Formats: C-alpha cells, structure tokens, sequence
C-alpha cells in the first residue's frame, strides 16, 4: 500500500536525515584523519560516507510526498582528533543497528510494509560492519599498532603500491617518497 | 651530478612515457570491467592507473631539461573483454619489472646515479604486485570463481557495505538493490 500518513513514512524520513548528516560527518572526519597522518583510515571514512549516501538513497526512493515534520535528536557536532572521531562514529553506528533500524523495521512490519522492513533490517547488517571497522582502527591507534606490528608483515603504500616487508612501515616510501602515513597492511580479498 | 646527456636521462623519459600510457590504458580497461559486471576489478584498474600516475610523477621530477627524442616500442592498442585486458596488463607489468626497470636501474648505477637506480628498483617491487593482482583476477574469471566459491564465505557489497554469508554473492543486494556486480569477498587488512 501507500506510505502516506503511516509511522513508517516518518521513520524513513528520520533515517534519511540521520544518514545525510552521517555522510557529512564521516567526510569531515575523513579530512581530519588525513591531517592526523592516517590515510587508510581517511579513505575508510570517505568510503563509509559514500555507503551512507547509498543507504539514504534507497530510503529516499520510497518517499512519495510533500513536506513532513520530524522530531529527532542528532549529534550536535564535534570534529575532534581521529581516535575520538572513530569512537563517536562507532557509537552512532552502534545505535543504528541496535536501536533505530530494529525498531523501524518492526513498525514497518506492523503496518504492512514487509519490503521496507526487509531493507531496514538489511541496512543494519552494513551498519554493524562499519562499527566494527571504526572500533578496530580506534584500537590500533590507541595501542600504537597502526604502523608497527610485533611480527613481520607486508606493508603496502597506498600511493604507489610499493610492498615493504618488516615489522613496521618505512618512514618514506622508497618508490614515491611519500611518508609513512600512506602505508597499510597488505590485503588480498580475491 | 647532472642528468643532462646521460643514458639514464633518456631512460627516465622512456619510463615516464610508458607509464603515462599505462595510466590511460588501465583507466579504459577500468571502464570496460564496469561494463562487464566486474566492479571490484574496475576499481583495481582505476587504483592501478592512479599508482602509475605516481610512479610517473617521481620520475618526471628528476628531469631538468628541454626536448628529448625517445625511440621506444609501445602497445598499439586494444581494449578487449576484461579477461584479455587483465592478461595484457599482467604482461606489460611483467616486462617492466623483469626487463625495463632492471636494465634502467643498472645503467643509472653505471653512470653514478645511485638514488635513481634506487627509485627504479623500488618501482619494480610495486610493478610485481600489480601483475600478481591482474593474474589472480584473470584466473578467477576464467574459472568462474569471481562471484561463487566452493566453501561459504562473507561477501561485501561495495556499494552499501552489506555483508552476505554464502557460497556466492546474491543477485541483488537486499540493502541497496544493486546487482551482483557490486560484491567482493569481504577483506580485513588492519
Ligand atoms: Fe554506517
Ligand atoms: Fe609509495
Ligand atoms: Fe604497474
Ligand atoms: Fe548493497
Ligand atoms: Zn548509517
Ligand atoms: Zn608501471
């Protein structure tokens, strides 16, 4: 059926509004992680910002109407150091998949919108991996393990693809001469 | 010392010219992999194109002069299906780290340019991982293993970050409704 005048109609707009602000906050956090010397984290923030654009797009494509009043609480700010930014983003993520989307998928079901309840539950799966990624990175920073491990691995320069073998990323990449900030652990996922 | 009138001077320009064309070919190949339904491969081509920009930048920053004549053979074309594109790119990669850069680093040494011989040898390391990545992907296509494995894993939608558990990627992502083409094996490298 129609969406107009349901509680799910107001919940889709609230989810779109919260996601639109998260897209912006993650891009801002992405800029600050670049300035903190964490390029791989900067790009994860930007990738996540982008994924928030897409969850907000799927939601928005259900809406059919005009103006709608929302009552809702949002984080009133703060761009801090990258560790705090990672912790505040895991928290926001945390609330979405444990509270907001559960609740919204449940109301959609009650109202006869099973396909939207489906989409709401499916976004939550994505929101869980995002929180886990922010938490592992926050933990790496705090322990001082971003650029140095206990056992020797392969480190890749994200700027030129140079692979380095060692316990830690070199101070400057020898191929492109960009600093340590550009290195990540080498990953293979094919 | 100065670079002008050395064989290394002509070799840096030849390497810059070959890399500049590889940046373009990998971006073209990147567009065709998108049309073939391989988004993760499309983005690796684009990432590699970008890394070729940076190797070419480090090289170019050594040059000091005016015009210089190059005699050199280059691939005179062809944008084909993605598998052939992956095989032709591994080959080009292959020739760079086994023949071109070895030889150029060796001549630079002979001539008293040890730091450029250093940079030439270091780019080759990057060129080896690029060939290995193109070959594993070409092999995945050919065996039909891009979107389906024999044992059950976790598949991630690159468009919205939805994580799926199964032997194969779903036909449409349930969170963003984008097709199979968007999925990759879930990777963790932190
Ligand atoms: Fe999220
Ligand atoms: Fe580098
Ligand atoms: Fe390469
Ligand atoms: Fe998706
Ligand atoms: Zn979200
Ligand atoms: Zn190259």
């Amino acid at each position: 059926k129609s969406l107009k005048g349901s509680r799910t109609e107001k919940n889709i707009l609230t989810a779109f509004a919260g996601e639109s602000q998260a897209r912006n906050r993650y891009n801002y956090f992405g800029g600050q992680a670049k300035k903190d010397g964490f390029v791989q984290i900067s790009d994860i923030f930007a990738e996540t910002a982008d994924q928030e654009r897409e969850h907000a797009k799927r939601l928005f494509k259900f809406l059919e109407g005009g103006d709608l009043e929302i009552v809702a609480a949002f984080p009133a700010g703060i761009i801090a150091d990258t560790h705090a930014n990672l912790i505040a983003s895991a928290a926001g993520e945390h609330h979405e998949y444990t509270e907001m989307y559960p609740s919204f998928a449940r109301i959609a079901r009650e109202e006869g919108y099973e396909e939207i309840a489906r989409v709401f539950a499916s976004i939550a799966v994505a929101e869980e991996f995002h929180e886990k990624r922010f938490l592992d990175f926050a933990r790496n920073i705090k322990e001082g393990r971003v650029f140095l491990r206990e056992q020797a691995t392969k480190w890749r320069c994200r700027n030129c693809g140079y692979v380095h073998e060692g316990t830690g990323a070199p101070e400057l990449c020898p191929a492109c001469a960009h600093p340590k900030a550009h290195f990540e652990l080498l990953g293979i996922n094919w």
